[PDB]
């Protein structure tokens, strides 16, 4: 994903060497920037991605299947599937 | 939109003062490229857009009503609901 991507590595290496709520300060200050339901879906996600990584699994397990299922509502499964097909595989 | 405006003046420059077939002739090039139906719209509205700066209004009249009502299908209102609205304003 293209600034799934480009924020996605961003942060990940702004936090994985140095200190994790320093990204996650951001984080929503980037969030917060966002103004459409499109816009405020992904930072909620990489944010998962991001505790993910930190071995913090259950934490954001909910933040996963709670946006699992506040996305099958409004049919991006035929708009971008694999986007919600990999958090089928990581929920 | 990023991509979107990327590739808007990338296709609309090349042809406004270059050919405009030449642009259209690489246009499905970059839509067969297209791998999903969210990949395969953006080609086919920007394609509107071409034509309809070349004063062909009505030619692709038909092609916006046709994707005004081929997106109310899938929630696109509810994520994403400006790059419709657009489409609300040029049908």
């Amino acid at each position: 994903g293209g600034d799934w991507q480009e924020k996605r590595k961003e942060a990940f290496q702004l936090a994985k060497e140095g200190g994790i709520a320093v990204a996650l300060s951001m984080l929503n200050d980037g969030l917060v920037s966002a103004v459409e339901p499109r816009d405020k879906f992904y930072w909620r996600l990489l944010s998962a991605d991001l505790l993910r990584a930190n071995h913090l699994d259950a934490m954001a397990g909910e933040q996963y299947q709670t946006l699992l299922n506040q996305v099958t509502t409004l049919s991006v499964p035929e708009w971008e599937p694999s986007l919600v097909e990999q958090i089928q595989r990581y929920t």
